[PDB]
């Protein structure tokens, strides 16, 4: 029986305020849009609770989590249902004030992965520079120039263990409508594994499609998948839970 995912990334809202040249938002729109139905997030929390999920949970796919109107609710529910899990927010930081950071931290966020992206310098620069140490220690502050740019499953043409990949052995994405993907690169949802409104995520994780896919990619057979065949992402090649990889 395959190990449960150690990481789950939830699309609590589909939209972003930016259109980075190295992001599919610059060239396509998400095929699902909106904010996650609170009842669906509750269903996800019930399922993760039933598994004693204690890995990383994050709140983005290709949108900006601080735009989620129910972010406070969802972070609070995370702490209530899966107190052993590690909530980590990746954010462009454009909306991240000190007050916002502190509210989120109090509700359960353990780390913020904040990236200053191409274009306008955000106000978080000055906020970060003024943060007390205890808050500052909770932030990994990246520039987009620090990222190891992936072509996002071959969507981006302007972007140039070997080929092994462990993402689908370690991680699941839940889209805003509850569809489960095996990788965060699957912007176009080429590999929907199931929907958590119809099946328990554990059963989806362990189904033949998902089990076969993760074995295939562990062996480095990217060529056998429309999702992976042109993918240049080699950042996740071990079995370990991570907070972030560049
Ligand atoms: C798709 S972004 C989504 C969350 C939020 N919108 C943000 O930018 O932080 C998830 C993470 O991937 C990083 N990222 C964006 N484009 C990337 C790319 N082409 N290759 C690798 N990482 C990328 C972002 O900086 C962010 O840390
Ligand atoms: N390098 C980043 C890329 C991001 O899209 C994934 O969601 C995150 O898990 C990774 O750590
Ligand atoms: S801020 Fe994040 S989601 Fe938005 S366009 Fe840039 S990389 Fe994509
Ligand atoms: S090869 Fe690329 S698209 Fe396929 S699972 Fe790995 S990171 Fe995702």
């Amino acid at each position: 029986m395959d190990k449960l995912f150690s990481m789950i990334e939830v699309e609590v809202n589909s939209q972003c305020n930016r259109t980075c040249w190295y992001c599919p938002n610059s060239v396509s729109k998400r095929k699902e849009t909106g904010e996650m139905d609170p009842a669906l997030y509750k269903t996800l929390m019930e399922q993760l609770s039933s598994l004693d999920f204690a890995g990383r949970i994050s709140f983005h796919f290709y949108g900006e989590p601080l735009l989620c109107k129910n972010l406070d609710l969802f972070v609070g529910m995370t702490t209530e249902y899966i107190p052993r899990a590690r909530p980590i927010i990746y954010t462009n930081g454009d909306f991240l004030t000190e007050k916002r950071l502190q509210t989120l931290t109090e509700l359960g966020i353990q780390k913020f992965i904040v990236t200053q992206h191409a274009g306008a310098k955000h106000k978080f620069r000055g906020v970060y520079d003024q943060l007390a140490g205890a808050d500052k220690e909770k932030v990994v502050y990246l520039d987009h120039s620090d990222l190891v740019l992936s072509n996002r499953g071959g969507i981006l043409d302007n972007i140039p263990a070997n080929m092994s990949c462990m993402v689908p052995s370690n991680l699941a994405v839940v889209t805003v409508l509850g569809n489960v993907l095996p990788c965060f690169e699957d912007f176009n949802q080429k590999m929907v594994m199931g929907n958590i409104g119809e099946q328990h995520i554990s059963d989806i994780w362990h189904n033949d499609k998902f089990t076969s896919f993760r074995k295939m990619l562990k062996e480095g057979h990217r060529g056998k998948s429309d999702l992976c065949k042109n993918c240049n992402n080699v950042s996740v090649q071990t079995e370990e839970q991570y907070d972030y990889v560049l």
